[PDB]
Formats: C-alpha cells, sequence, structure tokens
C-alpha cells in the first residue's frame, strides 16, 4: 500500500501508472472485449514504445530537476530540443510550430509562439495537461501546482481552455497524492478550484468566443458528479457527456471520471486485475485518444494505489520504465525529502 501523503512509492506509482498509459493506450489510438484480451498479452521487454505524452513529462521534469524550480526559459528549451532530437513521437500538427520557433536562438520571448498558435487564440488540445504530472510531485500546495501547472501547459498552450484542462489535471494528481479520500471529497475539491479559475475574465471570453458554456470545466466537473450517481452508466454516455478527444475539455474531466468510477471494483471487470489495472483498461475502452486519455488516469490512479499496485509485467513492457522510475525518485529526493 502507498503510505503516507506525498510517499515514496506514490511519486514512483505516479509516472509509472502515466508511462503504462501512454503505452499500452498507444495500441488503441475499441472494446472492453478487445481491451482485456490485448492486455493479456503483456504477462510473462521495453517492446512498447511511449509517445509525445511521455517524451514531454520527460522534458518537463529534467527541467524542473536541472534547476529545482521552474525555469520558462530552460523548459522551452527542453521542449524544443527532445522534439529537435526525437521528432516522430506523435507530436500534434500544431505544437512542432510552437517547437520550430522556440529553435531559433534569437527567439527570447518563450511565450509568445503558443500565444500566435491558431490566429492568436491558442492551442486547446490536452497536450499541456498530458505532461503535467511531475509540476504536483514538485510542488505540495494547492497555489504552486495551479501556477506552474498553467506556466509549463503555456508553454505550449496558450488557450485557458488548454491550460485550464492542464491545472484540473495537476490538481487531481495533486489530490491522488494526498492518497485515501472519498469520491465526494475528492470531486468536491476539483469543482471547488475550477469554480474559482472559471470566474477569471480570460476564462469567460475564451469560453464565449468558442461558443461553449459560460464555465466549462466547472460544468463536465458538475456532470461526473451525475454520472458517478447514475445507474448503468456506458461508455455511450460517457463518451457523449464527457468525451474522448484531443480537446483538453473532451479528455482531461474523462480521466478524472476513469479514475473516480474505477475506486470501486467492477463486475465487467475481473476481479484478478488491481485498481491501477482496472482504470487503465477502462479508460482505453472508451476509445478516441486512449493515449493521453490512459496517460491521465494513470497518472491519477498511479498516485492513489502507489507503486504496489504497478504490475512489474506491465512496467517491464515499458520503453524508459528504468529512467520514469529514476525521474520519481529524484523528484522525490529533491523536492520531498530534505
Ligand atoms: N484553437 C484550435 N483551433 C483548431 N484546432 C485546434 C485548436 N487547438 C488545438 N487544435 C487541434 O488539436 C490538435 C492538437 O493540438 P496541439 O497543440 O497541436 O498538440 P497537443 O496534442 O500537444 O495538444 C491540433 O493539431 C488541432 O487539430
Ligand atoms: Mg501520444
Amino acid at each position: 500500500m502507498a503510505g503516507a501523503a506525498r510517499s515514496l512509492s506514490r511519486f514512483r506509482g505516479c509516472l509509472a501508472g502515466a508511462l503504462l498509459g501512454d503505452c499500452v493506450g498507444s495500441f488503441y489510438e475499441v472494446d472492453l472485449t478487445s481491451v482485456l484480451r490485448h492486455v493479456q498479452s503483456l504477462e510473462p521487454t521495453e517492446a512498447l514504445y511511449y509517445t509525445d505524452d511521455t517524451a514531454m513529462a520527460r522534458a518537463l521534469v529534467q527541467s524542473l530537476l536541472a534547476k529545482e524550480a521552474f525555469d520558462e526559459v530552460d523548459m522551452a528549451h527542453r521542449f524544443a530540443q527532445e522534439y529537435k532530437k526525437d521528432p516522430d513521437r506523435g507530436y500534434g500538427a500544431g505544437v512542432v510550430t510552437v517547437f520550430k520557433k522556440l529553435l531559433n536562438p534569437k527567439c527570447r520571448d518563450v511565450f509568445e509562439p503558443a500565444r500566435a498558435q491558431f490566429n492568436g487564440k491558442g492551442s486547446y488540445g490536452n497536450g499541456g495537461a498530458m505532461r503535467v504530472a511531475g509540476i504536483s510531485l514538485a510542488y505540495s500546495s494547492v497555489q504552486d501546482v495551479q501556477k506552474f501547472a498553467r506556466l509549463s501547459a503555456q508553454l505550449t498552450h496558450a488557450s485557458s481552455l488548454g491550460y485550464n484542462g492542464a491545472i484540473l489535471q495537476a490538481l487531481a494528481v495533486h489530490l491522488a497524492l494526498q492518497g485515501e479520500s472519498s469520491s465526494e471529497h475528492f470531486l468536491k475539491q476539483l469543482l471547488g478550484h475550477m469554480e474559482d479559475l472559471e470566474g477569471d475574465a480570460q476564462s469567460v471570453l475564451d469560453a464565449r468566443e468558442l461558443g461553449m458554456e459560460e464555465r466549462p470545466y466547472s460544468s463536465r466537473l458538475k456532470k461526473i458528479g451525475e454520472l458517478l450517481d447514475q445507474a448503468s452508466v456506458t461508455r455511450e454516455e460517457v463518451v457523449s457527456e464527457l468525451g474522448n478527444g484531443i480537446a483538453a475539455f473532451e479528455s482531461v474531466p474523462t480521466a478524472i471520471y476513469c479514475f473516480l468510477r474505477c475506486m470501486e471494483p467492477d463486475p465487467e471487470i475481473p476481479s484478478a486485475f488491481n485498481s491501477l489495472q482496472r482504470t487503465l483498461i477502462y479508460s482505453i475502452s472508451l476509445g478516441g485518444d486512449t493515449d493521453t486519455i490512459a496517460t491521465m488516469a494513470g497518472a491519477i490512479a498511479g498516485a492513489y494505489y502507489g507503486m504496489d499496485q504497478v504490475p512489474e509485467s506491465w512496467q517491464q513492457s515499458c520503453e524508459g520504465y528504468e529512467e520514469t522510475d529514476i525521474l520519481a525518485q529524484s523528484l522525490h529526493r529533491v523536492f520531498q525529502k530534505s
């Protein structure tokens, strides 16, 4: 079991969970039967490549470790150089333009490329959120998590839909690292934070311009509360109400739903699977952007259940699982230990 709030086990389980989500989810980038069939093939060697989700998470974490702090110039450069070195990881069509501009040594304003995206409105993709878990490992306070989730996200994702998705994901990880909670209290804390954020005029403006409801993440969290109280919620219901898409708004709430729903056993998923495995399986069964939804659900679940629920056979199937683990331990030593 995962032990105290912000334990080493929780740190390790968080990054391993994210890696598992990316690697296993990537196979389907779908039905529950087919997923269950496919995961049997993990049972008894870095055979599953990671994608942009992990590549960016690793750069983000390496920046934090390098500076023992957030440094936007260092982080932007690490993202750009990681892309330069290994461009075929499955980066979004939009965000590669950001990396190209950052690679220009004349670029001394590292937030400006992201702001120019999509006719100056910014990306609303889930790429800011997919990599953000490291932020919550580095920072314990809600205040710092919000601040640095936003800043890290804004390096590529300047739309409030994009960066607020990243904050929500980081807040979910923040909470999961604290250990045992009712699903009620977990969801309620998230709702409260997003209601606070969606009172800001930039959030209200971005939402209105995109033709959405007035406080979008808040509305989705309320929907999650309803779904968690509803009988026999089907994949159709989840996907139609929450989404399974590349947009942050259609993937971050979904990931959180998968975590909360899978806190309890489910007779549709064999009992031999543990809670972390169940969460990953369920999230992939939703289809769509299985890679990023599973990566995000995995980060939350990993933080909550800890490393003892990370199956060696799954973990050792993933490219770079040892590097991922070292980074988690390093985050714990530098920012959690003294
Ligand atoms: N403001 C936007 N207008 C139109 N499409 C967008 C917008 N923001 C994101 N997208 C879509 O989402 C995709 C992924 O976003 P992008 O920022 O490239 O990468 P990431 O997957 O890292 O979020 C884009 O290639 C595009 O298809
Ligand atoms: Mg990916």
